[PDB]
DNA sequence: TTTACATGTAA
DNA sequence: TTTACATGTAA
């Protein structure tokens, strides 16, 4: 095919393959991280060219608010505040980050970790604390 | 009310 | 310098 030489879009190859929206795509080959075509599509539409928002929508696709609130972001170091906070799932985080650094080669590791920490930080400012003494 | 991005801290 | 973090801001 006349298309092999091209760099191509920096997205999931099957993403635009006309197919079942509920089909589970492996986000990055050999990571065992899956997402539905429809949901990955939804992440890309929402983000457009904003790699920062693409990171945020992918992370919210795997991690709900309570998981985010109880996580220390990437966990390169342990938490400053609450040592019971576990890192966000390391296998999911690497695949998501690898997928976004591949979607936007100027995205740096440290910007990506800073966004992941902010997700958790936002989840904690929203989660309502207990009203017990 | 929520959150993407900004600001600046503590260790 | 780095990184998890709470908070400020704008929409």
């Amino acid at each position: 095919a006349e298309l092999i030489n091209q760099i191509g879009n920096r997205c999931h190859p099957k993403l635009y393959d006309e197919g079942d929206p509920s089909e589970k795509l492996e986000l990055v080959t050999g990571t065992n991280v899956y997402i539905t075509r429809a949901q990955l599509m939804n992440c890309h539409v929402s983000a457009g060219t904003r790699h920062k928002v693409l990171l945020r929508r992918l992370l919210a696709s795997f991690f709900d608010r309570n998981t985010l609130a109880n996580s220390c972001g990437t966990g390169i170091r342990s938490s400053t505040n609450d040592p019971r906070r576990k890192p966000l799932d390391s296998r999911v985080l690497h695949a998501v980050k690898y997928y976004c650094q591949n979607f936007a080669p100027n995205f740096k590791e440290s910007e990506m970790n800073a966004i992941a920490a902010d997700m958790c930080t936002n989840a904690r400012r929203v989660v309502r604390k207990s009203w017990m003494p």
